[PDB]
DNA sequence: AAGACGTGGAC
DNA sequence: GTCCAGTCT
């Protein structure tokens, strides 16, 4: 029905002319390209490159991620976003080390157990570092899969994800996996793109049912995305007369896990000033805040804040708790914030100069 | 199932 | 403004 190897030629012939030398494809080190898959989800290429030479370099090998503090891992990762990522690599590299003797399993049922790895993680690990055919769709190959077969199911739901892995299973090239699988991937970065496709110089328009028909531009098919929460949060910056400030760890649950952070409070529409003073109140602390500096947005993909900035005073009473941190101005840098919190220091500053 | 979960480009 | 670059729950 599907004139696979005339399609697989065309694709992976194409592939070998066209591959872009980025830095995970050095080599099929299974760390390495481990790595690579997570900082890829929901991140593009040029955003990851220099994340990636950054933590490779501090952690060179599984057994250096493992060994290493968490908060260590998370400095490497601020800015990148969605942070579960990184704190379930960890967590995975730790127990491939502790039960594996770290040796990445070469099962898919195995490598799908650890933390972190779904689907596409299994397929683009397995194929590309140890040879194992199983799929490795993500959006991309989604898209390429849709207009390649003309389906218009909604690419949101799981169901449609695996029929778009039984059809990887029946055109693969059961030679070269990771080549194909890595083919379908570069076909959708470089060639079937989301929007104006460059049909007329794709390898593989001959097979192509969307170009057939006329209808590239209107695939994948995908719900439209629902609006998002919209939260306000008020956060004071406090420093006492020897110029320290306080901070404070996030609960390991949640938003932003792990993360420091300037003392908050979401308000949820009253009062900043007011419910600011009660939050510090309630721990050692003395504190009597400013008007606020500066008001600005920060968008996460589900929610918005709303932040306001206040600064204050801090006098020492007592001892300072957990989660809370009295931090030299030189050491903050040390700490990884979100970038949320990250603007609300810059805007201290400028502020006071 | 569908919401939680960050951030930044390209239109 | 919209859309795009997976996994846990
Ligand atoms: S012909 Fe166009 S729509 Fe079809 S796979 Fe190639 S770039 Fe995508
Ligand atoms: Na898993």
């Amino acid at each position: 029905r599907f004139p696979a190897r005339e399609f697989q030629r065309d694709l992976l012939d194409w592939f070998a002319r066209e591959r872009r030398d980025l830095p995970w494809r050095k080599d099929r080190d299974p760390y390495k390209v481990w790595v690579s898959e997570v900082m890829l989800q929901q991140t593009r290429v040029e955003t990851v490159i220099p994340y990636f030479e950054q933590f490779i370099d501090r952690f060179p090998t599984l057994e250096a991620l493992a060994d290493a503090d968490e908060d260590e891992v998370l400095k490497a990762w601020e800015g990148l976003g969605y942070y579960s990522r990184v704190r379930n690599l960890h967590a995975a590299v730790k127990e491939v080390k502790t039960r594996y003797g770290g040796k990445v399993p070469d099962d898919p049922d195995e490598f799908s157990r650890l933390k972190g790895v779904g689907p596409y993680t299994v397929g683009a690990v397995l194929s590309l570092a140890y040879g194992v055919p199983e799929p490795a769709v993500d959006g991309s190959v989604m898209r390429v899969l849709s207009r390649l077969f003309l389906v218009t199911d909604d690419i949101a739901k799981p169901s449609t994800r695996k029929r778009f892995e039984q059809i990887v299973r029946e055109i693969m090239a059961y030679e070269n996996p990771g080549a194909f699988n890595e083919a379908l991937i570069e076909l959708g970065a470089l060639v079937c793109t989301p929007r104006r496709p460059s049909c007329l110089l794709c390898p593989v328009q001959a097979y192509c049912q969307a170009f057939a028909e006329g209808v590239a531009e209107e695939l994948p098919v995908k719900m439209k995305k629902t609006a998002v929460k919209q939260v306000p949060l008020a956060v004071a910056v406090l420093a006492d007369d020897e110029g320290r400030v306080l901070i404070r760890k996030r609960d390991s649950t949640g938003l932003l896990a792990n993360l420091w952070e300037f003392p908050s409070c979401e308000t949820d529409g009253a009062d900043g000033k007011e419910k600011l003073e009660q939050m510090v109140g309630e721990q050692g602390l003395q504190v009597e805040l400013t008007e606020p500096i500066v008001s600005f947005e920060h968008a996460f993909s589900h929610l918005v804040w709303q932040l306001t900035v206040f600064p204050g005073r801090l006098v020492h009473g007592g001892p300072v708790e957990e989660p809370y941190r009295l931090a030299p101005e030189d050491e903050l840098k040390a700490y990884a914030f979100p970038v949320s919190h990250q603007r609300v220091w810059r805007e201290y500053k400028e502020w006071a100069s």
